[PDB]
C-alpha cells in the first residue's frame, strides 16, 4: 500500500522495439494474470484482430498458433502521472490511413512536451530522426523531410496496481 504504478504490457518486434498492447488488451491480460500466473491469455477474446496470438504467462512469450513463433513480452511499469495513467494516446498515420500508437516512452515524452506548451519536440537523443510539430499537428523525418499527420485521443487508462 505504498507506491502506485501503471501496468503496460509490451511485446518485442522485429526492430528490437518494445511495442505496447492497447489498454483494452492490457486490462484483459492483467485479469487473466490475477487468476493464474501460469495462465494463457487468448488475445482473440478481447481483440478479434489478435486472434492468432496467445500470451503464455509461464514463459512470458507471445505465442503464434498457426506458426509456433514466439516474441518476448514484458509487464512494464510507468509513472501514474504519465499518459497511460489517464488514457492519453498519441498516434501517427501511415500511407494507408491506419493509425499507430508511438512507443510508450516516446508517447509519454510527446505528452510532456505538449502540456508544457513546447512548440516542437526532437527525438534525436532517443534514437529517432523525427521531429513533432504541435501547431501543425504533424510528424517530420529529420533526414528525408517526409511528413505524417499526428493526433491525440483519450482512450482507456492502462491498469494501475500497487508496489509494496
Ligand atoms: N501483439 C501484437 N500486436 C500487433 N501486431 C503484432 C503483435 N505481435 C506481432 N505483431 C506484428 O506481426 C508481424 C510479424 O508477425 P509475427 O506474428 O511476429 O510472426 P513472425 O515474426 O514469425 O512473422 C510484425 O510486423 C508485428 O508488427
Amino acid at each position: 500500500g505504498n507506491v502506485a504504478r501503471v501496468v503496460v504490457w509490451e511485446w518485442l518486434n522485429e526492430h528490437s522495439r518494445w511495442r505496447p498492447y492497447t489498454a483494452t488488451v492490457c486490462h484483459h491480460i492483467e485479469n487473466v494474470l490475477k487468476e493464474d500466473a501460469r495462465g494463457s491469455v487468448v488475445l482473440g477474446q478481447v481483440d478479434a484482430q489478435l486472434v492468432p496470438y496467445i500470451i503464455d504467462l509461464q514463459s512470458m512469450h507471445q505465442f503464434r498458433q498457426d506458426t509456433g513463433t514466439m516474441r518476448p513480452v514484458r509487464r512494464n511499469f510507468y509513472d501514474p502521472s504519465s499518459a497511460p495513467g489517464k488514457g492519453i494516446v498519441w498516434e501517427w498515420e501511415n500511407d494507408g490511413g491506419a493509425w499507430t500508437a508511438y512507443d510508450m516512452d516516446i508517447c509519454i515524452t510527446i505528452q510532456n512536451a505538449y502540456e508544457k506548451q513546447h512548440p516542437w519536440l526532437d527525438l534525436s537523443s532517443l534514437g529517432f530522426c523525427y521531429l513533432i510539430y504541435f501547431n501543425s499537428m504533424s510528424q517530420m523525418n529529420r533526414q528525408t523531410r517526409r511528413r505524417r499527420r499526428l493526433r491525440r485521443r483519450l482512450d482507456l487508462a492502462y491498469p494501475l496496481t500497487v508496489g509494496s
